[PDB]
């Protein structure tokens, strides 16, 4: 008869998921699905522990780089039947690099649910106070130093820039220097490397040394995207998914590629529902991942809500996002996309993420050295990885 599921999620906060839920609930009037949602921070801490507690959801959230993590630990269901018999799902209307996110061994083990990427998004009465031209996309980290420098005002708790200094925004600052994180095959790791120790500096001089950037204390019990809207914060290094949130900034904003040094890249995001391998409820959990991957109906009310991008690549789709404003550079969120870096894949990265995330914190608190910092998590991805 009537079937309830369990959904886990992060990714959105409640009025756009809500409105999907309701329009699936019409659309499939024997399914009813019971959300619950954490905050990113805690999410894989706390679903880990739900599932081997044994009361996996039986639809959960996943993003890009947790994924391979939870495939190898054999945790979700194989989707491979669930599509062959979804006979009306296409995959080629998707975008091919957010479907592949979530094949693992030659199998697709999640439905991908939206996109994203990084931007650098900037206060316009900021720059303009100053004098200071906005950014292009043919800066260089040299010209968003400099234009950081003279939109810092010290006694006025105004700074410059903001950009977190993380793995994850590591691997794609370290590409922007021509270095990365692993060899092509995920056997050695070149975390350490001359130009990624110039990568990692260029990030942490910028809070220690020029002091564009707001630190740890000065972030204390906060996060920079609310200092940006406090006004303290000419340029923030983040994703799309904050646009909602900045709907109601008080100040005129936009945004821009992000700057290179050697190279342009940007960040490729993905998250993906999986459906637990326990669950005796995988068809109506297959129906919900479907529905959030490629229902039209879905796509429209994300594109509204301006909730990442859509699976879906189609024109008309995507034509309100592009219309949409603020921001009014649009076009900066798929031009991104020609430099993208995708997430190593690894089953240990959000281990690896935590310790070199604190040995990141301590340069950045005057506890230790950009060098120490990557030869520490050089160390560290040696001896997590069993690397020769
Ligand atoms: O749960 C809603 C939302 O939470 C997070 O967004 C707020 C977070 O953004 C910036 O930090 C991110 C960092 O968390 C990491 O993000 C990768 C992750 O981004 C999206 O998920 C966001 C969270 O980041 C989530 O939807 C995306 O959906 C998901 O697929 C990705 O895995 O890494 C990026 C790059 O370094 C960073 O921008 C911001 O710095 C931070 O202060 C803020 O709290």
């Amino acid at each position: 008869d009537k079937t309830e599921i369990t959904y886990y999620q992060f990714s959105a906060p409640g009025k756009a998921l809500d409105e999907m839920v309701k329009e699936f609930e019409k659309q499939n009037p024997d399914i009813k699905v019971n959300v619950q949602t954490i905050a990113f921070n805690d999410y894989f801490t706390k679903l880990q522990t739900q599932i081997a507690g044994g009361d996996a959801p039986d639809a959960f959230e996943l993003n890009y780089e947790t994924f391979m993590q939870y495939a190898e630990k054999g945790v979700l269901a194989d989707l491979t039947s669930y599509i062959e018999k979804d006979k009306d799902f296409d995959p080629s209307t998707l975008n091919k690099q957010a479907y592949d996110a979530f094949k693992y061994d030659g199998k697709q083990y999640g439905m991908v649910e939206s996109f994203s990427n990084v931007v650098t998004i900037y206060n316009k009465d900021l720059f303009d106070k100053a004098g200071v031209e906005y950014p292009t996309a043919d800066w260089t980290w040299k010209d968003e130093e400099a234009a950081a420098k003279k939109l810092t005002d010290a006694k006025n708790k105004v700074w410059g820039t903001s950009q977190p200094v993380t793995m994850n925004e590591f691997y794609k600052v370290a590409a922007q220097n021509g270095g990365s994180i692993f060899n092509e095959d995920l056997t050695e790791t070149t975390i350490n490397s001359p130009e990624n120790v110039e990568a990692l500096t260029h990030l942490t001089n910028e809070v220690t040394d020029s002091k564009v950037a707001p630190s740890p204390a000065d972030l204390s019990g906060q996060l920079p995207e609310d200092l940006f809207m406090n006004g303290q914060i000419a340029m923030l290094h983040t994703g799309i998914w904050l646009f909602d949130m900045f709907q109601d900034a008080p100040f005129k904003w936009d945004v821009q590629v992000e700057a290179g040094n050697t190279q342009k890249a940007t960040h490729f995001f993905a998250n993906g529902i999986g459906v637990s391998k326990d669950s005796d409820k995988k068809e109506a959990a297959f129906k919900f991942a479907s529905f959030m991957s490629a229902n039209e109906e879905a796509a429209k009310i994300r594109i509204d809500n301006n909730w990442e991008l859509p699976a879906t690549e189609n024109k008309e789709i995507l034509q309100p996002y592009l219309d949409a404003t603020p921001p009014d550079n649009r076009e900066a969120v798929f031009e991104s996309l020609q430099y993208m870096v995708l997430p190593p894949v690894v089953k240990d990265w959000n281990k690896i993420s935590d310790y070199t995330n604190s040995e990141f914190e301590k340069v950045l608190n005057g506890d230790s050295t950009p060098e120490k910092a990557l030869k520490n998590s050089e160390d560290n991805i040696n001896k997590t990885m069993g690397f020769k």
